[PDB]
DNA sequence: CCGAATTCG
DNA sequence: CCGAATTCG
């Protein structure tokens, strides 16, 4: 990264299935490798559990690491030193949630801009819909609450159905999803595929749009400029770092 | 002045099955209504109802699996021919049946259905109470048309349908809601199904369509409320025994 | 035939 | 962490 990249932020966001403990020193191993190849300037987790904070503090060391919680499962927001400075961290409670989930959100600088970097992982399953809208309520309404000159990106595990961000009350005016922003591109569409992916040895065929990013902006001031899916390779032991697909986006931080 | 009852009489549990056949026809006995509904009828339910209930004329909605019947009065009632319309959705053989008949001078349209079951199948059956509400619309001005059975309705689904139409009416909102028989299937009061939580439902209802006051519900009430020599119920289901009026 | 939990394709 | 089927409370 040089002076011509410098206004740009590039992220990935990534659940990466600390709960299962299988092969998951190797699969730490290979989500570190995807962050070796791109060097984002941040990253964005979920499902870390404590073991795997000691993974990537050995093979991701050039992260500062901003947890979700001290123990379970949580999810963690990663910032690359000497690019990225923390300013505070702050997390926000889901009262109702059975998961333990909530909202993380990091206040940073990154390319002489202010940043709100905000995960969640938000309730799993079907039957856990209605949880699931009121965690993304908290969640966009954080995202509103956030100073005019502060820059806004919310990226997690939302497992969203499209139904349900209509049940909401759709986007806010000022917040939009990357991935729509971007005119719904195919390649990298559905983020959770047991087709494509078998690590939860799943015998049948869905797949979903479960991993999402959302930006607030004023007037053009943030413009996303690729998605692409990452952690589509298996591993020597055969299988993938995750069940889920990771996000890798740039965007642009416009005058 | 016509009296049914509409009973889910769950011919589905085999458990104390023969008992609580028996059981039903007791209650049955002591009302002797013009007309029955039955939801959850099995063909040996079925033959022991043409044994025993001889003196009714006997229509089912299917020959296998389980399926709803209706049952006129013979003497009060004139049959004069029986309706089947599919619900091409169901995933539970689920139909409606609809009978013509009529009393004296007076002409019904009577229908029964079973609609989808449970929570998860909630868009199912709102198609299915839709199917209904329009079947309800197309008999002549004339004829009284009355629906009965086993809706597995909550409120919020009705809602959801737009409202009953402005020409259709639920006899329990008509005689006011009375609090003595709104609950159909209640686990704190009925054991059946073993369910160790209290839950209540108003599955079972009653529609009506009749020119401007021409059918005026005088009573609703539960019935199957006793616990048979085993200990249970004749079925996880209140029944309801309804008696109307008609005002020419 | 409730609502939650679990198993299994 | 799908969804249909099943069991549990
Ligand atoms: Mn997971
Ligand atoms: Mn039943």
């Amino acid at each position: 990264k040089g002076l011509e990249d410098s206004s740009t932020i590039s992220f990935i966001t990534w659940n990466i299935d600390g709960l299962d403990g299988c092969n998951l020193p190797e699969r730490a191993r290979g989500v570190c490798s995807c962050l070796a190849l791109y060097s984002p300037d941040v990253v964005f987790l979920q499902e870390v559990i404590p073991p795997y904070c000691a993974y990537l503090k050995k093979r991701a060391a050039s992260y500062t690491i901003i947890t979700g919680n001290e123990e379970g499962y949580f999810t963690a927001i990663l910032l690359k030193k000497g690019r990225v400075k923390f300013k505070s961290q702050e997390i926000i409670p889901f009262p109702n949630t059975k998961m333990m989930r909530n909202l993380l959100c990091v206040n940073v600088s990154l390319g002489g801009n202010e940043f709100c970097l905000m995960t969640s992982h938000l309730e799993s399953t079907r039957e856990h819909s209605a949880e699931r809208i009121r965690q993304l309520k908290t969640v966009l309404g954080k995202m509103q609450e956030a100073p005019d000159s502060t820059t806004v990106i919310f990226a997690g595990d939302t497992n969203l159905r499209d139904q349900e961000v209509i049940k909401c009350g759709g986007l806010p005016d000022n917040v939009f999803d990357a991935w729509e922003f971007l005119g719904k591109p195919k390649h990298c569409q559905y983020t959770w595929d047991t087709k494509a992916n078998n690590n939860l040895r799943i015998p049948a065929a869905y797949k979903h749009r479960f991993d999402r990013i959302f930006f607030r902006a004023e007037e053009g001031h943030l413009i996303p400029q690729s998605l692409d899916l990452v952690g589509l390779e298996k591993l020597d032991c055969g299988r993938f770092p995750s069940d889920h697909w990771g996000l890798l986006c740039t965007l642009n931080v416009v005058l």
